[PDB]
């Protein structure tokens, strides 16, 4: 379900097969490192900083079902455990660097909860700037002073 | 000797190095997935639904011979053993599917005897539609109701 966006042979962010679309943050430079995915036609959406397309039939079995459901507590991401509370995702400062955009923040059942875009350093912890689902629609939470990763 | 034709990153058919030419069915969309082969100049022939070119000197050692000599009996092909009789090649129905075109039918000494183009389902067995060599010249045998693979 997770695929990596490469730019000049360098991983910039990620792409994800959620629902029946193929997502990847709009701000991420590069092209999905997967033939089938790379040749697709994406529809950009600057409001959501999202850029979706449709999953080829032969990969649709590979999608992951997202969720608006996110109760205060700890979430999972590649570098460790993210913490959600006060309507804000945070992590120990240093555990997220430029080149981590696109990486999903899963919950314990695998549902993608948000997609990292960058983070604002506020000391001990960094408030993440993410793309998250609302009641049904996409949204973007960007803490004051975020540094786009 | 066998090379695959790709189209939008998807295998459509095959290409084969037979004799001193490089073959691939004309109807197959895409370009041979091999630098040396892809840059060649092919001569189309709509009668034979064939599209040949000449094998670069550095690959000529990689060709597969051929022969007009084909006595009734069993021949060899990737999925098993083909049967020749009554001037017709056949196989157990189900053992050949779309995407098998281009695959050669060898004999027991390795000489390519025919090249599969598609097959007509006539029950228990399917009569193959092949490109075969006559006295010296190429020919195409297409059983009634063939389904072009």
């Amino acid at each position: 379900c997770i695929f990596e966006v490469k730019h000049e042979g360098k991983v910039m962010g990620y792409a994800c097969l959620v629902g029946d679309k193929v997502m990847k943050p709009a701000h991420v430079k590069g092209t999905i490192d997967n033939a089938d995915l790379a040749k697709l036609a994406f529809k950009r959406s600057s409001k959501y900083d999202l850029e979706c397309a449709q999953i080829p039939v032969h990969m649709k079995s590979d999608a992951s079902k997202f969720t608006h459901e996110k109760p205060e507590g700890y979430y999972n991401w590649h570098h460790g455990a993210v913490q959600y509370s006060g309507g804000r995702f945070t992590i120990p400062t240093g555990a997220g660097k430029p080149g981590d955009s696109g990486r999903p923040i899963f919950d314990n059942k695998g549902r993608v909860v948000a997609i990292v875009l960058g983070g604002a350093n506020e000391g001990a912890r960094t408030a993440l700037s993410v793309v998250t689902w609302n009641k049904d629609i996409v949204t973007k939470i960007t803490p004051e002073g975020a540094e786009e990763w």
